């Protein structure tokens, strides 16, 4: 399906055979560069906005982009390759476009559109990746020494919010399923605070779940603006609220019944983490539960599960872009006691855990 | 597996389902960006050659290699998410270290080394991947509008060619099972010509094979260099000798039983494909034989096997740096055609196909004379 290597044609067990098989799985794996490199370029030139407008053949897209046809047909054939555009091969000769999903995540503006990680990777990432060496030689450290946190600046959120919307409706799904099953109801109101809520779209979704239920994301200023808009769209702008600006300046608010981390402790240092999670427990009604959604592993570090491997990776996309970690369910429970609570559960979802805790006292 | 998504966790009915779900597989794919980064970054800090002299937990590594302790745990946990490097664990705790098989692919200097192919990516494929759009946006048309080879030079040639000899031992193999099914033996003298050799493992192999043959490389001098030194590491110096310069000249010779042209044709114009196959028949014994060994897959091209996805996917590295393609069956038999051979046997590999071709034995159906001279100009 996705192989790049026939391994069927690998055969053997002598040290040279295994040494031949090694070698095609580690090139397999050191030539997933050109997929993103493929994809981003695609987008840099226009191709995915073309061929929604209109399906074309490889010669009429490369006239109306502006490309060589030949060039164009080698990309176009190597995005269908990837299974990331469509194409179609009859008498006519071939023509390409976009399924309705691929559309959505393809084109700018959609609600899980990748455009924000595509321009994520082509002005940060893929810089950055050239010089890991660096980074893993000094550390990554402060001036003074202390570990930095993550390093991904507001402006580049700017662009990666809305190219992550896409992790948010699985998560939500199985972290509303758990709080129904935990005497949480429609029809009764919950106050929601959503620290560091990017485009809003983790508490959104809750509000269309929970329909009495409010929301309150903390995020910076263009950020909060994004998240104001996306409610609109989704048609809960009445129950969705921002309070923009630096949470760390505080002004979270008092009485939630959930306090969301999705994608903000894996930012942080070890001692930023135990504040947030210290600001978090005060915050919190009598009742009240914290969700953390992030790249858990155990401390044995094993990859056990997909979700334990891609939280390895994410460290090293972390490190890649000057602090951070995956952290440990050990860590959390360390950061959970010193802020008087208490994990109570572990949800998996496609590429995160989901923690949940309430206080202890 | 070593899937990133766990899929079972991903619905696939409604538009937005299906939406959420092909963008999760379309991040795993973007994601892969980060794999080359990891490894290429370890090798550069002698990651690997650290480990295979002594094993050791991340904090010792960092010690030896001048690392930082925690980002050297990040960059080996990530290796070790990958499978590129194992654990092996004490009553304490456990240390990292290679695998034998992953030794030999990620020290300098083995037979099967992929630093090359590390050294390549850092200093030529990197940076030209993310250029990708602008050299879409032009192609490879020279200033007068003809296309152009394939730009990997020499000075790349001379790391990545050691790089790239992972892919031989399963094509010999492949290759010599058929020579011999078709009558072909070592004990009776048969001549070999490798074009574009590189390190010259294929007719190095080859010359192992069949003890009896010998084999002629072409390539520039300072890769003829290294085939020279690999074919005494493999014992078969006295039957391995090369020819430099620019094979594009021709005049290869006369005689030969096999004709081998391994990685060659991708690099290559339709104009100078059909220039080299012509060369190749005008070298051959009546019963020689024409091995192709490429990224080739039928004009449908269509994604069906792992070979030709590899293949739509190699004609992008390709025009990555510069000129060459993934060409088709269709063109390969139409370059047979021009040279006066036939293509008999097209045999499977893990990431290549291998076309066999012998000369033709019926003319063309066009009888000779102006008519057919004039096509053949056209
Ligand atoms: N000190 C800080 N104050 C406010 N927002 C912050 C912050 N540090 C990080 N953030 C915000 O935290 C978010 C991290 S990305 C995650 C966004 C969202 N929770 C999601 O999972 O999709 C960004 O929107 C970033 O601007
Ligand atoms: N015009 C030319 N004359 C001579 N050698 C050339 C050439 N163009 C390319 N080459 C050589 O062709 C090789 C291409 S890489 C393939 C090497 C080998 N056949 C293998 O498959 O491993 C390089 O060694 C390069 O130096």
């Amino acid at each position: 399906n996705v192989s790049l290597v026939d391994e069927s044609l690998l055969v053997g067990v002598t040290d040279e055979d295994r040494a031949v098989r090694s070698a095609h799985q580690f090139y397999e794996r050191l030539i997933g560069l050109w997929a993103p490199a493929v994809m981003e370029a695609a987008h840099e030139l226009g191709v995915f906005a073309a061929l929604a407008e209109a399906p074309a053949d490889s010669g009429e897209l490369a006239r109306r982009l502006d490309c060589d046809a030949r060039a164009m047909r080698v990309l176009l054939d190597a995005l269908y390759a990837y299974d990331v555009i469509d194409r179609i091969h009859d008498t006519n000769g071939f023509r390409y476009l976009l399924s309705a999903e691929a559309r959505e995540c393809l084109l700018p503006g959609t609600l899980f559109s990748l455009v924000g990680k595509f321009m994520h990777d082509i002005n940060v990432a893929w810089p950055a990746w050239r010089n890991l060496a660096e980074v893993v030689r000094h550390g990554a450290r402060d001036t003074s020494g202390a570990e930095s946190p993550n390093g991904i600046a507001q402006e580049d959120y700017e662009s990666l919010v809305g190219g992550i919307n896409f992790w948010a409706p699985p998560i939500v799904t199985t972290l509303s399923r758990k709080l129904r099953a935990s005497g949480r109801s429609g029809d009764a109101t919950a106050s929601v605070l959503d620290v560091g809520c990017g485009t809003g779209l983790y508490s959104q979704l809750l509000l269309r779940e929970f329909p009495r239920w409010t929301a309150t994301g903390l995020d910076v200023e263009r950020i909060a603006t994004l998240a104001n808009a996306q409610a609109l769209r989704l048609g809960v702008e009445e129950r969705f609220a921002t309070r923009a600006g630096d949470f760390w300046r505080g002004g979270w608010g008092t009485g939630y019944d959930l306090v969301l981390f999705a994608n903000i402790f894996h930012l942080q240092t070890p001692a930023s983490a135990v504040r947030l999670m210290r600001h978090a427990a005060a915050c919190l009604a009598p009742d009240g539960l914290v969700a953390v959604v992030d790249q858990i592993v155990d401390a044995d570090r094993e990859p056990k599960t997909p979700q334990d491997r891609f939280a390895l990776l994410f460290a090293a996309s972390m490190t890649n872009t000057g602090g951070g970690d995956a952290y440990t369910f050990q860590e959390y429970e360390e950061w959970f006691t010193a802020a008087g609570l208490q994990r109570i559960e572990t949800l998996d979802t496609p590429m995160h855990r989901i923690l949940l805790a309430r206080r202890a006292t």
